[PDB]
Protein backbone atom coordinates (compact mmCIF):
# COMPACT_ATOMS: atom_id res chain seq x y z
CA UNK A 1 0.00 0.00 0.00
CA UNK A 2 2.60 2.46 1.34
CA UNK A 3 6.14 2.76 -0.88
CA UNK A 4 9.14 4.95 -1.29
CA UNK A 5 7.55 7.22 -3.99
CA UNK A 6 4.30 7.27 -2.70
CA UNK A 7 5.45 8.26 0.49
CA UNK A 8 7.83 10.73 -0.43
CA UNK A 9 4.82 13.11 -2.53
CA UNK A 10 2.95 12.50 0.56
CA UNK A 11 4.82 13.44 2.85
CA UNK A 12 6.31 16.42 0.21
CA UNK A 13 2.67 17.51 0.30
CA UNK A 14 2.73 18.20 3.48
CA UNK A 15 -0.78 16.90 4.49
CA UNK A 16 -1.57 14.20 7.37
CA UNK A 17 -3.97 12.66 6.05
CA UNK A 18 -3.69 10.11 3.31
CA UNK A 19 -0.45 8.57 5.32
CA UNK A 20 -2.91 7.02 7.75
CA UNK A 21 -2.76 3.83 8.42
CA UNK A 22 1.06 4.04 7.23
CA UNK A 23 1.86 2.21 11.06
CA UNK A 24 -0.70 -0.59 11.23
CA UNK A 25 0.73 -1.55 7.55
CA UNK A 26 4.25 -1.27 8.39
CA UNK A 27 3.91 -3.05 11.89
CA UNK A 28 2.25 -6.28 10.10
CA UNK A 29 4.72 -6.64 7.65
CA UNK A 30 7.59 -6.27 9.95
CA UNK A 31 9.13 -3.27 8.68
CA UNK A 32 11.05 -0.48 9.80
CA UNK A 33 11.07 3.19 8.32
CA UNK A 34 15.28 2.82 7.74
CA UNK A 35 14.86 -0.38 5.52
CA UNK A 36 17.30 0.11 2.77
CA UNK A 37 14.76 -0.92 0.17
CA UNK A 38 12.49 2.14 2.01
CA UNK A 39 14.68 5.06 1.83
CA UNK A 40 16.10 6.74 -0.74
CA UNK A 41 19.11 4.74 -2.92
CA UNK A 42 21.49 7.66 -4.07
CA UNK A 43 21.95 9.21 -0.77
CA UNK A 44 20.06 7.57 2.10
CA UNK A 45 17.65 10.15 2.82
CA UNK A 46 14.08 9.15 4.76
CA UNK A 47 11.19 10.80 5.44
CA UNK A 48 11.81 13.15 7.97
CA UNK A 49 15.05 15.09 6.27
CA UNK A 50 12.39 14.75 2.79
CA UNK A 51 9.43 16.75 5.81
CA UNK A 52 11.89 19.38 7.12
CA UNK A 53 13.58 20.34 3.42
CA UNK A 54 10.27 20.31 1.95
CA UNK A 55 8.59 22.50 4.36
Amino acid sequence: VFNRPILFDIVSRGSTADLDGLLPFLLTHKKRLTDEEFREPSTGKTCLPKALLNL
